[PDB]
């Protein structure tokens, strides 16, 4: 809530989408290479794989898919790929 309109609640969904920390500035021109600077934080959107991670730079507008040894995974993403047999209890 940092203006006054405001369509949807003021609630903390995000927690859901992943949680990505540039480590390394990367460089590209291409759409599908994404640029950012170290210290950012990219909002994962739809991880492409272990490898390359798809997100965003809010503010900017730029989006694409990214080297994960460029970027620092935290929070993984979640899209429904695989069922695991009692990951975790909780």
């Amino acid at each position: 809530g940092s203006s006054g309109s405001s369509g949807k609640p003021p609630t903390y969904q995000v927690l859901e989408y992943g949680e990505a920390v540039a480590q390394y500035t990367f460089k590209g021109d291409l759409e599908v290479e994404l640029s950012f600077r170290k210290g950012e934080h990219i909002c994962l959107i739809r991880k492409v794989n272990e490898n390359w991670y798809e997100g965003r730079i809010t503010g900017t507008g730029r989006q694409g898919i990214f080297p994960a040894s460029y970027v620092q995974v935290s929070r993984e993403p979640r899209l429904r790929l695989c069922d695991d047999s009692g990951p975790s209890s909780g």
